[PDB]
């Protein structure tokens, strides 16, 4: 009990905490997505509301350590604010995420982050054609606000999205869904955007 | 007076906060329901709201003490943010959870501690058949959100849930409610979660 | 100007807070209720809403002082936070309480507080027949969550609400508003608690 | 511009902040309302929603400075949190108010403060005969909570409501607005409360 | 990476933050709009929703900095809470603006801040004739709500708005939008206050 006080007091309290990814030091975040409901679907100001929750993957030299001078801790419980975390953000939305997890990810020795946060997404989307056979498509991207290509590049373990959480007695059925990495190209800016393209095919009942 | 302020000093202020529990070290909470009302029911959603207070009982050797050292002192009420208290979090929940009691908790000698919120909870629910004289069923997983079974177990005092404080005059009447304990196994990770289903059968009238 | 804030210095930064009440030193809070409004009345969820200010006053030892050693003060005006306050909650809510008043608390040589908070509830209660001429009766429960009898004891100064400030032009007009004392007994524990039961007669016009 | 750094630091992080006015040192305070729009009006509740941006203003001896020592300032904005503000608060409200504006005012040489806060304020009105030739009239309170009128007193510049910024295609126009200063007598305490009475005469179309 | 962390610490912890512009010394910030969607139109209360993301450059001589001194430092990334940020505020708004982006901005060596807010603004807009094939056109103005013409003047890169980014599948098509410069006078104060109107005509399907 004693050593994982000793552990996270040397790696927060002693050490100054991590200022972000530079062009020098880049890095690479891992995404993916697991969807649970498509819950309204607003015909009148064409956007829809969706249940899931997201994947937040990295790593940083700075929260290694060695297991066998802490008492063979490999991992560790902690709350968001002690550590960095990436401001991946869905560019198509219409009002501000609401969380549904706590704010706590988990630390292992290798120094790799894990972040799984719950939400309720309302985003911009035309559900004309939700009543036929054929269904209707919708897609979402998402990445860093700030951030450019060369200090935050992000990748996906699978490009299908994981649907066996997904709602059996939702109101409408999932057709298709697929998770896709993007290199945009902004006119404000030269520097590219890299994102990952939530896209979904649904249909009613 | 002064006997309760310094034992609080001797606690808190003097011995560093519980970072949670290991593998090493794991705890058990015990957990109960106290349903009051089914306030809404949506059908153009399948989005029902609850009305309960939880159960939620630990033990911690660190908030041990010996009463005759602190004259006579058996508990004591304090602030939920001066402990650790579990992530027990809905799975099936559409909107963020609102609170309708004080942050408040009571720790005994022996190092237990009880806390009771009270919340209104909107879940994932189809309602069909609510009308009928057979009724609708409809359940929601309780857990923590990152600690597995090794660290975290949860167990039940008895499956039946507390309708004694249930709303006379509500729109539907309770057919059987139940707690039963489950161990899950998910898509994403090897380590196994352990939860608390909370099964409702109600009808109209 | 000097008097005052020295006063404030030696009561607050100086003594140590204080730690609640206990059953060998308990507490006695008187409660009022000044009803406004019956704004809203819902009947397909059987839940209504009420704008009304409560009154709260207790007496601590601790907040004692003598007012020829601070210069003739008899009184003074400082913030809740400053302070301890009781743990009142209604017990039949559906949706947590809207605060309409500043968060400051009057406090008086012989160590006696005063606080009056402006509120807005939606509790449940059955409306039908308020279009009638007789009209409908409804109840809902103040008392403390955490304390039990032993601890917290509740008084009335008169068991007749004030109605003087209720809004002429309200859609519901008021036949009886009472506020009376009483003690209830819950299944979980032996410890008995005090509550002051708010109960209003309306009418529709 | 070290200049108004030093003045800053002088002023609050070396004197120790104003504990309120007393009823040995009290204050007066300027008020006064311009009326942008009646956003909303419900018939089934009796509540309407109001928009427009109050004027408050009061001096502190303590806020005084020499312009000649400081180089040549004669003014400074500051943040709101920096300095004392009076509780000014509506009482005929049936829901929290919504800000609209920065939390910023600007102090002068002469200790004279100015704070323009925007709100939306939904209050009790009683909307029967809108849609008459002749209309509607209602009216809403202003005055502080805690402070009598020993320590806090209100005056009024004009006894007319600034409506050179009512919004043109507004769905209500205005007959008449004014505002004026009384003197309240509550039953509860032995100090008389002053407020200020805003009353509005509003027709459809 | 230890270069970045005592770049921060030179600039913020040991220098006293900015105090904001003076008549002495006047600020003059960039503004620009991206207008992305019109996502409602409220026939019965007259009040538009619309989803955009502003641009916002001012420079500071305090944020300079040697790149050679700090190891090759042109620019960095750093919370909104860390510098001083211009209190723009849309003044026909009807309830408060929601935020959709991260609060980070970017900084350059010559003292350049880059500033991009994603909001949702609800604002005053008549769409009476929104069906026809001339459509409806409405405005907002946006500037400093305590600072002068002679502390802060605002300027734009070009008068016509970016809608580059703008919803192919929305509900209302845009006709024009522009942002010009303007100086109001308004009745209260002598000084003038400097804004920009943003101007839209758009029209149904
Ligand atoms: O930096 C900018 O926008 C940022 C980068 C990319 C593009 C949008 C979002 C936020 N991600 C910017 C700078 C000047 C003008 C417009 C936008
Ligand atoms: O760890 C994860 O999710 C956690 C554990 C369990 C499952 C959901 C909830 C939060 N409780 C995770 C890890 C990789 C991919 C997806 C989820
Ligand atoms: O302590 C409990 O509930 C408290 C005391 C009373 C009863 C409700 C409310 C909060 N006031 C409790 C503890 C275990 C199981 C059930 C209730
Ligand atoms: O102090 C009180 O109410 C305050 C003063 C005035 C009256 C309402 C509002 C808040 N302004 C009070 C004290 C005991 C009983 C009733 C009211
Ligand atoms: O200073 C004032 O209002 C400020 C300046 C401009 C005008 C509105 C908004 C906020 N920007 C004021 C001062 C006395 C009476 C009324 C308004
Ligand atoms: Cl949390
Ligand atoms: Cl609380
Ligand atoms: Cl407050
Ligand atoms: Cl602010
Ligand atoms: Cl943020
Ligand atoms: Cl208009």
């Amino acid at each position: 009990q004693a050593n994982l006080m000793r552990l996270k007091s040397d790696l927060f309290n002693r050490s100054p905490m991590y200022p972000g990814p530079t062009k020098d030091d880049p890095l690479t975040v891992t995404l993916g997505f697991t969807l649970q409901d498509i819950v309204k679907v607003d015909s009148s100001t064409n956007e829809v509301d969706l249940v899931y929750y997201e994947q937040q993957r990295w790593k940083l030299n700075s929260l290694m350590w060695d297991p066998n001078e802490y008492g063979n801790i490999t991992d560790f419980r902690t709350s968001a604010a002690d550590i960095w975390t990436p401001d991946i953000t869905a560019y198509s939305s219409t009002r501000p995420v609401q969380v549904l997890s706590p704010q706590i990810a988990v630390v292992t020795h290798d120094g790799s982050v894990m972040f799984i946060p719950a939400q309720r997404l309302s985003f911009m989307c035309d559900p004309t054609g939700v009543d036929s056979e054929e269904g209707v498509t919708c897609a979402v991207k998402f990445g860093s606000w700030v951030y450019s290509g060369f200090e935050i590049d992000l990748k996906t373990d699978t490009d299908q999205v994981d649907l066996s959480s997904y709602y059996a007695s939702s109101k409408y059925e999932i057709l298709s869904a697929t998770q896709t990495r993007q290199v945009q190209h902004y006119s404000c800016c030269p520097e590219p955007y890299i994102d990952v393209n939530l896209v979904v095919k649904f249909r009613e009942r």
